[PDB]
């Protein structure tokens, strides 16, 4: 009776069509057929990105394509347990409260002008989201913004309070693209190519350096009336209590062991999964120094996250091992052979950053890292290039809420209008698919 | 400075001294020194019983026992799933209702009389933890307990009002041992020993049949005056609402087929872990038929335990690997070859009986499981008694509180005496070894 009742429904017919009605050999039939429908459940959103990602070892299983241990078996990837680190990681920084002295700290910085207020909102949003996550670093942010534009209270004054927003709501999504954990979409294109920590902020770094700026002058660039205002630093001050301290030493460690990760680990013997160890390490650290309890964790754990990365492994596989990968591969090697490399890039950039508008950041990662990565290896090239894109593209939601959970928070603020959003996001995304192209042109060669 | 902290400095050095100090081949060494290492940190709970298991797998790794994956994949084991199963059809029930339902369409089937109140306090308990859980139905069944313990409100009458809050603490840790959902030990002893869900009921509820009376029987002949009093069925009546009818036919589809689960794999062309497959199908069905979200399956499930099920498989391989499993066996071959076969399983039933008095049941079997099971494999007989044996003494925490939370449950409603409880544990525990010890004699050809 419901709408998503019948996405499924209809999903089902899809498949039964697919795979009764394709002329191929069996298993590319399966694959494509399959490939389709998960696509459809992820897009959609009509069973939970999650419940989709269970459905994924399941069907899997009863196909033929894989034995129930080895479909499974995927949920147990390193990265997997890397991503439950920064769970944990920040579990304790929030329940600590580290999070609110290195807001007040910085926001004090600013003596009390509006013009450095907002400017040190989006420096600190970005960076609190580097390690957090995106949609509680939005929920986190928003009393603290909500707060600083009460002095400039008109709301008939809209523009100097939709700027200031509409810039935490983008400082979090791209301050998701500094580092492996922070937003699953990176965290999918590790798992699927490989990737060690200090490699995906190599290149997510550069680019969060590239685009807050230039997020915030298009912002700024359509109607600021900001460089006016003033402060109000109203609630009890912060001070550095049971090692605060102890929970940055950790947490520095941490970050530190992670970047050095490559010739620590060399000059170690080479452990396999050195940055998932140190992951695991700081779970250990925390909780050996009492500073977070395991309840903690276990609420602020996204779970459900760390089955839909399994799920979506598995999904790469099955494309392989029914050989879909190839004959995508096949299909496609006239298109790409008469698109030039700029061509295909600009076209795969282009076509994510519209269509992570529609859905999910991770649901669109989830769907289209191994479809791409697997596809690019079939032929015979590195599967990185495609997947970092597509993992930095996903997480370009600026024109409509539902698009990304902190676009829908700033939203519900009941103050910024649908169409405003909807044309700096326009602008933005055409201002990154030029960007994303011209850094993926430069890390070639 | 706190307790906890030293039992793990403590326990460090204990660990350094058995690794400098022991003179085996380095391997055994190793193996022992973590065995004992580990031991201490589930026993004591100095550590969370999750951050130990989390342990296992980065001190193998960094012992070069396995390679970090290796280590890890031990955490996507099957029964780990079918165990998720479990936690979702329990979350839907719950938010659903049915639990209230079956509550009191049982409860009032008892007109008036406390006689047939308790009775069937009782045989709800249980009935309702054979899915759920034993600290959940031990939480959930609290206040229906004090709401009927109110008629008789004169606690200078004590007997009639402490048989009824000790019956329900039992009631629901002998509940757990009749299914492989239920109680972490005994999908501990399954993912051990490979056991389906149709396999450890075969064993199981037989033995809760036998037990809850035995229980029952001997509550009540100790200082029972229940004969006597009258109900007060007050709160609001419950009706089944928008398929309570759903929830329980999805749930009673689920248990249909673990049960029948033999006949149907093997004539469905024999799919590798069934039970698994129908519990994730549970899963499916639960959030198709919309029953329940996925938010509250992620609150009702315990990850934390989900993760102690693969550290503790971890362990059994770490065990092997290194060949502590066989020293060890080596090291009994005299002792066990000297002690009857009786005699041992006495032994055995015995100690566990009385350990899990002293800590948690699941870390009891996390620690027991595991060492038994792998050198009872060195001795070259089949593992599954003792594991299942253990499964069930690990569950027979009748003594003090601290044992189980059900009893420190029941505990903190401030009325029920230390010296009381402990010496009607310390019957049923005797009268336990008894049942089991004569069961597991039975269980043999
Ligand atoms: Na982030
Ligand atoms: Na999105
Ligand atoms: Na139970
Ligand atoms: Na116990």
């Amino acid at each position: 009776l419901h709408r998503n009742s019948l996405i499924v429904l209809a999903d089902v017919a899809l498949f039964l069509a697919l795979y009764h009605f394709l002329p191929f050999e069996h298993n590319v039939v399966l694959g494509i057929s399959m490939l389709a429908f998960i696509a459809v459940l992820w897009l959609t959103e009509a069973l939970h990105v999650t419940v989709t990602a269970i459905l994924v070892p399941v069907m899997a299983v009863f196909f033929g394509i894989f034995e129930t241990q080895a479909a499974l078996n995927n949920f147990a990837n390193s990265i997997i347990f890397l991503f439950l680190g920064g769970f944990a990681l920040a579990a304790a920084m929030h329940h600590q409260g580290l999070d609110k002295v290195i807001a007040d700290k910085v926001l004090a910085m600013a003596q009390g002008k509006m013009s450095v207020a907002v400017f040190m909102l989006f420096g600190v949003t970005a960076l609190l989201s580097m390690w957090i996550s995106n949609t509680a670093t939005a929920a986190m942010m928003l009393p603290l913004v909500l707060g600083v534009l009460s002095k400039v209270d008109a709301d008939k004054q809209r523009s100097t309070y939709v700027f200031v927003l509409l810039g935490v709501a983008y400082s979090a999504s791209i301050g998701g693209i500094a580092t492996l954990v922070g937003s699953p979409p990176n965290a999918i294109a590790a798992a699927e190519v490989g990737l060690s920590f200090t490699d995906w902020m190599k290149f997510g770094l550069p680019t969060a350096m590239m685009m807050l700026p230039m997020a915030i002058a298009i912002l700024y660039f359509l109607l600021k009336p900001t460089l006016n205002g003033m402060f109000e630093l109203d609630r009890a001050p912060v001070n550095w209590d049971k090692g605060k301290v102890v929970t940055l030493g950790i947490f520095g460690l941490t970050v530190f062991l992670w970047i050095f990760s490559s010739p620590i680990n060399a000059a170690l013997g080479g452990f396999k999964s050195f940055d998932t160890l140190v992951a695991l390490g700081a779970i250990l650290m925390l909780s050996f120094a009492r500073v977070v309890h395991w309840k903690e964790i276990q609420k602020t754990a996204d779970w459900g996250v760390l089955l839909l990365f399994g799920g979506g492994l598995c999904l790469s596989n099955v494309l392989k091992q029914t050989g879909t990968s190839v004959f995508l591969a096949n299909a496609l090697s006239d298109m790409v052979s008469h698109m030039g490399i700029f061509v295909v890039i600009l076209v795969v950039a282009t076509f994510v950053v519209f269509l992570t508008e529609f859905a999910s950041n991770t649901a669109s990662a989830a769907l289209l890292i191994p479809v791409f990565a697997t596809v690019a290896e079939a032929f015979g090239m590195s599967p990185v290039l495609l997947s970092v894109l597509i993992a930095v593209a996903a997480s370009c939601a600026f024109m409509l809420p539902v698009a990304t959970p902190p676009n829908a928070i700033v939203f519900a603020s009941g103050h910024i209008k649908q169409s405003e959003m909807m044309r700096v996001g326009l602008y933005l995304n055409i201002a990154c698919i030029g960007l994303l192209t011209a850094i993926a042109m430069l890390f070639w060669q």
